[PDB]
């Protein structure tokens, strides 16, 4: 028979150094691990064929990396999907085939709740004209700029939990920041992390979600969306969500 | 120059007969109307060629079309696409390309406020062993089904908003149900239109979304999605909802 094998799944997985129970690296094979790694292995199982495959950090892994660059690494035929809390953007949907979502996601405000008189949302937080904290390596900094017309002077960058936390507290007059605009799911994790002195504040003002993005017109991106749907009847997306992430704390 | 031109696209739109500000016939043109209609139509604007269509209803107008054989009649190549409130079920997404959603979805289950002692959500109308409410033509009875082990002669299917109200009302004992079972957009509507007497009970124990479902390697489905996502943005997803939907009502 013929000798050469087949090459395989190329996984692109970003190197989270905050949140990193949503994805991680592992020092164990298959050396990523976390809920959006259970997820996609989950739903591997369920596909009518086998899938070789191996996962493949990306970032330095002292800060988060850029998540849009992850993606174009998929389009530039590097990796052949991205694995992880990967958001379903507008300019990312033109290059890659999302899977269908397998959680839904959005952006909110989170202030101080002896702030929220002047800050209650995204419409007082842009006429503030005071810093907005962001994750490194987010959608959320050009959506922001773009979307929200907020002048990119006003983006403050913060590498973890710590830094959050510590900027909220110094807030917009001490160098920190008036808010932080992130995604439900991280602010989530968050307030679990920060004895009730946070909150959001307003509408989660966008609507969106995570998925996996596989190459244009890849028959994987077809058949792991049927399989995240088959985990959602199923219980497990909600049984994976419930080993991973939990929000109670001491503070109710 | 060549006289043969090119054939429009085939846009399958269920013909509801409840819930009609999701979608329903129009004796104007373009023979349809709606909230799903005014995405699809503000999506097409938005895609970077023209796409020349045509509407055709799809259903006898005496009752709820099957959802399912709507989706079939995409797979059978006799339209194009599906346009309407078209749940991204897992059979489904096997045949046809389905959109990013262009809403959240989920079933939910209503019962009397006096009955939310013995139904509390799904787990507890299973055991119950009572009759439980369907729409006509929806995915949810098959769900019912196989997911949540209901057995069959339980399911009720009900016509419109007048028998959904008086099912419940009858209830389990005087030739009713006990609750009904059906996707959230929709149950907003009918506890706008019922005076406090139903609620929700328990936790939106699925989730799901609405999306168009094009043909197997569409590549409208891909701009489609790229223009849902650009319509999210803009804020005009919650434009449309706002101009067709208001769950406002005069018992709070
Ligand atoms: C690195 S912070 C979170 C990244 C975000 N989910 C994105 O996809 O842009
Ligand atoms: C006709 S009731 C609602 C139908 C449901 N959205 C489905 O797609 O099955
Ligand atoms: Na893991
Ligand atoms: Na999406
Ligand atoms: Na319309
Ligand atoms: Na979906």
């Amino acid at each position: 028979g013929s000798a050469m094998g087949s090459k395989p799944l190329r996984i692109g997985v970003p190197n989270r150094v905050s949140y990193t129970d949503y994805v991680s690296k592992d020092k164990n094979p298959p050396g990523v691990r976390g809920y959006c790694i259970d997820v996609f292995e989950a739903a591997i199982e369920l596909l009518p064929y086998p899938v070789p495959r191996t996962y493949i950090l990306y970032g330095d892994g002292k800060r988060n990396p850029s998540y849009d660059n992850l993606v174009n690494e998929v389009v530039a035929d590097n990796f052949d999907v991205a694995v992880g809390d990967i958001t379903i953007v507008t300019n990312r949907t033109r290059y890659v085939d999302f899977t269908q979502p397998f959680i839904e996601s959005g952006l909110v405000v989170v202030a101080p709740v002896k702030e929220a008189g002047t800050i209650e949302g995204i419409d007082s937080l842009v006429t503030s004209n005071e810093p907005i904290g962001v994750q490194d390596g987010t959608f959320a900094r050009n959506y922001l700029i773009n979307e929200l017309n907020i002048l990119p002077s006003r983006i403050v960058p913060l590498k973890d939990e710590e830094q959050y936390l510590s900027a909220l507290q110094r807030g917009p007059n001490a160098g920190g920041v008036a808010a932080i605009v992130d995604e439900l799911p991280y602010i989530e994790v968050l307030l679990t992390n920060s004895n009730c002195k946070f909150r959001t504040v307003g509408q989660e003002f966008t609507r969106t979600g995570w998925g996996f993005a596989f190459q244009r017109d890849s028959p994987l991106a077809v058949d792991m969306s049927t399989a995240i749907l088959q985990l959602s009847e199923e219980g497990e997306l909600e049984k994976i969500h419930r080993k991973w992430l939990n929000y109670k704390h001491e503070c109710s």
